[PDB]
């Protein structure tokens, strides 16, 4: 009876035109998600998005029930941050949030700028043409989160594999993913356990203290924070570097406009954050705990809702010429980093990383162009997020 969401297999970074139709004439529409049972409201507009994400009457904890609609094979892990409601959620985030403040993240620009340069030095050693993914997109975020978290850099292939499986949408089965979660939890649990009598000066260390020094928080929750930070810490930024670079080079003018004014980069990062559907479709589901008014509908208590971040970021009531990509927007109140209690904790880290990668490239490689055809570009399929597996560039 009700439409299947996602509405189509994704292509590149392009939005299904049905989102625009929905925004205009049915901003809160009912849908059938690929897993779980029953039905959920899809929220396509910014005003409503902020209510689902921002309001205390929406619970993510309530979506841990296997019967709830969701975008992924496995029932959500109860111990994950996305599934915690405040105040427990607040305490959990407090454990680690100090290190992610705008101010602390800013402290890293120097380590991060060196790291980027070093990895771009190794790209020039190789010489054009080269795979931007191989040389920059993967190794840069991976190094940063490894050094931040205190995760062995030699284990990249291990945690990348794990992380890719947990961000599966259509690709893997419930059992394959459920398998990987236990391995990953055991891996992380072993990693924090190494600090029982070898305390470290890193997040995993702080995480280890919390497991032997906390009454409010379970060990499952504390350990799962480590896996959430490690998955997110690289999966987002790695794909997001390729996404911005794709958007820049497909219409060379954009890349050209940044070479002209490298101070634009930060605003262009914020723009491309708004434009890009990093989350391919949907979001972690929020279940209403009381009736809640949206634009066109009152969501009833127990009814699930899901948000498409990218569609809210194409809302014509809040962005002028929203279907157009523009680095000179005066205001840009996007929700590329979500909104409310679960606003991404690495928003400042992601920004730092994207700024520094894009700056360095725009300074150093003015003659950067896509050295493979747009048609054969290998976008990743059946994962909850989008990005390229390779990006061969010439200079
Ligand atoms: C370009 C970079 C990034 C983008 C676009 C991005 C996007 C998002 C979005 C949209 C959410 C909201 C999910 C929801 O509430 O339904 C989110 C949550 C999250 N992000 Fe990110 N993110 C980025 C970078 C990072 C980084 C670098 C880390 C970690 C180092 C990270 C860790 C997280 C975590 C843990 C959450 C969930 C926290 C919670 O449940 O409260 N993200 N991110
Ligand atoms: C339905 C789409 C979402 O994926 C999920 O909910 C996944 C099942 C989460 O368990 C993933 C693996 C967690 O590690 C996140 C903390 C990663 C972080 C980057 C995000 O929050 C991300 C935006 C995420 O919410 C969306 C991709």
């Amino acid at each position: 009876a009700v439409p299947a969401y996602p509405f189509s297999l994704p292509h590149a970074l392009d939005l299904d035109p049905h989102y625009a139709e929905l925004r205009r004439d049915e901003p809160v529409s009912r849908v059938r998600l690929p897993y779980g049972e029953g039905t959920a409201w899809l929220v396509t507009r910014m005003s409503d998005a902020r209510i689902v994400l921002g309001d205390s009457r929406f619970s993510t904890a309530a979506a841990t029930d296997p019967a709830t609609p969701r975008m992924f094979p496995t029932p959500p892990e109860p111990d994950g941050v996305l599934a915690q409601d405040p105040p427990d959620h607040t305490r959990l985030r407090r454990l680690v949030g100090k290190a992610f403040t705008a101010r602390r993240v800013e402290e890293m620009r120097p380590r991060v700028r060196s790291l980027v340069d070093s990895l771009l030095d190794d790209m020039v050693a190789h010489g054009s043409p080269a795979d931007l993914v191989e040389f920059l997109a993967v190794p840069f975020p991976v190094a940063v989160i490894c050094e931040l978290l205190g995760v062995p850099l030699e284990d990249r292939d291990l945690f990348r594999t794990f992380s890719d499986a947990m961000l599966s949408s259509t690709r893997l089965t419930a059992a394959e993913i459920q398998r990987v979660q236990q391995d990953f939890m055991v891996y992380m649990d072993g990693l924090v356990a190494q600090r029982r009598d070898a305390p470290t000066e890193d997040l995993l260390g702080a995480l280890a203290l919390a497991t032997d020094n906390d009454d409010h928080l379970t060990k499952g929750e504390i350990v799962n924070m480590g896996v959430s930070l490690l998955i997110a810490g690289h999966e987002t930024s790695v794909n997001q570097i390729t996404n911005l670079v794709h958007l820049l080079l497909t219409e060379r003018k954009r890349y050209e406009s940044l070479v002209a004014d490298p101070a634009l980069v930060p605003a262009a990062v914020e723009e491309m954050l708004r434009y890009t559907p990093l989350v391919s479709a949907g979001s972690f589901v929020r279940v209403a705990t009381e009736d809640v008014e949206l634009s066109t509908v009152t969501v009833r208590a127990g009814e699930p809702c899901v948000v498409h971040f990218a569609s809210a970021n194409r809302d014509e009531e809040v962005f002028d010429h929203a279907d157009e990509l523009d680095f000179h927007r005066e205001r840009n109140p996007h929700i590329a980093f979500g909104h409310g209690a679960h606003h991404c904790i690495g928003a400042q880290l992601g920004r730092l990383e994207l700024q520094e990668a894009l700056s360095a490239l725009v300074r150093r490689f003015p003659t950067l162009d896509l050295a493979e055809p747009v048609a054969g570009l290998k976008w990743k399929q059946g994962m909850l997020i989008r990005g390229l597996e390779r990006q061969i560039v010439s200079w």
